[PDB]
């Protein structure tokens, strides 16, 4: 009794990093609203520094040249493995043996190299790399990532990614952030903790499937037939991509800034995407008025990411790129805390028995 | 108030896998004492199957040929990265999309390939690989590991590893086991969860340093001068390697079976190691009789591992090899549970402010 498996609602830490007000419909990084950051066009490197350091003192340095050595065919796997291999070649010591400033420099160096590995993996092995002198023509971390990936970077496409990365940078104690904090609490080096957090984010229960709303949006060709299409999908017993039970008590403020960014940047799908949003919401609240139904953040993430020419198989990696900022801030906070996380379990399995009583002992005898 | 950071003493799961009785000085895998397993010479592959399945039905299959592709200079890094890259090439789906029997087959295939990667990495790149036809002359997982690593396998050295691996296979909800369960609870593939657990085990707070007791044991050349040496180390203000506050209410039963195994196998250091054990214990209980002082399991682990010709830099990887059995059983149990672990945090950071109030806004202005 008094037991719900899964630590649901158990307080494990106190953080000073970010506060997601579920009741007030707000998300603030160190007290600053994400809407202020996105509208005022603050780039990812500065939001990374604000979350990790607590102010706008010193941003994010550019990535050094380092051709990706892993080509597994899965962008996630490439960066999970390539990050772990940074510790030997760069001489990363365990967190126990370094001071706070050294951990911050190591976290910044590994974060920006993750973005470089993602861009190289997405560009693919069947293409020559983009020369370093062209990459160096840009001055922001986000612009260099786009140049390294696509060659010529469309400036309006870069602003879409900076909007998306800033709104996905940090969102509390998600499972992949919890994993990074657990690995860091054992004293391991920063690369081992980042690498494990990527493994957690790879799980399909980490969020939504932005790529799945694009085929629906492709069926609707004008704002007028948005109601008719939503009629058909709901009548065929299928599900509506991008809508469900509310996560925030009203709406996710992250869906707000992504939609506003799509309008401000003049994304072609905006007109049709707004029409599908109101069509889907009017229907779902009509067929089942008992549930609080809202637009999920995955819906407007698909519009912003697709407008920036990000393919479907690459959309999960673009979320991981942004979340490195939250991961690094929690790793640095876990280091200063200095307390190993170590929960408990309760045994309910079989009582004491002899090996001969177990089924299969005969095989152990015949073989051994 | 009512808050101790780190989930200390919080119950997160109920397991049927193993019960470490801290008060009774016992460790049982599915109800079977580890002393019965070690003395009756039950090999690692069968203990792996007992922990994962719950009986001696079907053991562990041999590893397929697969030259290690990672050569980072750190055995841990090689296996952490090489495990994650198994998912694309072998077509591992997420845990959500497969049934229980398929996850068990995937876990067995990845476990035995971890052991093969450890053996290849330890043997090193400056040596030609051991032919597959020689490896196939052995019939157990533990013997093949030793053949792949050292060429000729000493049978008494193989029994030392089977004794050590069985006693290190599983020990409750350690941080690296907790990490594997958290990654698995997101629905990720089994290779991603094993890879992250290795990152947690790499942290120096995961256990002891077996390699550190060997230099002390090398100073003592006969049983007689063990008291004199322990006198010197304690008088120079240094620490005694392998002894400290008790973990089990009496002694770790794992230290029991390791010491008994060292005696039964006739390890040359046994005579001197027993003499140092009683010398160190008699002193520590004499200088501070207020503390319950016991022999740590790292002490007899060093004797067993060194007797099997395992170098110091390789001793951490030999612990990870054994713990794969506990990792796989908890991953399979977490899958059947079907509940994402997702704890909570409490914000205590700065309240709502405007971006211009933050220190460093001026830099953001001059640059942007």
């Amino acid at each position: 009794e008094n037991f719900v498996p899964g630590l649901d609602g158990v307080v494990a830490f106190t953080t000073e990093i970010a506060e997601p007000d579920k009741d007030g419909g707000a998300l603030r990084y160190r007290g600053v609203d994400i809407e202020d950051l996105v509208s005022q066009r603050v780039t990812f490197g500065d939001v990374w520094a604000l979350l990790v350091d607590g102010n706008f003192g010193s941003g994010l340095p550019p990535a050094e040249p380092f051709p990706l050595p892993i080509h597994s065919g899965d962008v996630r796997v490439d960066v999970q493995a390539g990050l772990a291999m940074l510790a030997p070649i760069w001489g990363y010591a365990p967190l126990l043996d370094i001071d706070d400033a050294t951990a911050r420099q190591q976290l910044a160096r590994a974060s920006v190299m993750a973005l470089s590995y993602v861009a190289q993996s997405a560009r693919g092995i069947y293409q020559p790399a983009v020369p370093q002198r062209i990459i160096d023509e840009s001055s922001t971390v986000t612009a260099r990532f786009m140049t390294r990936w696509q060659g010529e970077p469309d400036p309006r496409h870069i602003e879409a990614i900076d909007a998306y990365w800033v709104s996905a940078a940090e969102h509390g104690m998600n499972a992949s952030t919890f994993t990074a904090r657990v690995i860091a609490s054992t004293g391991a080096d920063v690369a081992a903790a980042l690498s494990g957090a990527i493994g957690a984010m790879s799980g399909p229960l980490h969020g939504g499937a932005p790529a799945r709303v694009l085929p629906m949006l492709d069926e609707v060709e004008r704002a007028g037939d948005a109601r008719s299409v939503v009629k058909g999908i709901l009548d065929r017993g299928e599900k509506l991509m991008g809508f469900g039970h509310r996560v925030y008590r009203a709406e996710d403020p992250r869906a707000r800034v992504l939609r506003a960014a799509a309008e401000r940047l003049g994304a072609p799908r905006y007109e049709v995407a707004v029409a599908v949003e109101q069509a889907a919401l009017s229907e779902l609240r009509e067929r089942r008025p008992d549930r609080a139904i809202e637009t999920n953040v995955e819906f407007w993430a698909a519009v912003v990411l697709d407008f920036a020419r990000v393919p479907a198989n690459m959309m999960p990696a673009m979320f991981t790129c942004g979340r490195t900022a939250g991961w690094c801030a929690h790793i640095l906070e876990q280091k200063r805390l200095g307390k190993l996380v170590r929960p408990s379990a309760i045994y309910v399995g079989p009582g004491p028995r002899s090996p001969e009583s177990v089924d299969g002992w005969e095989r152990v005898l015949t073989t051994a």
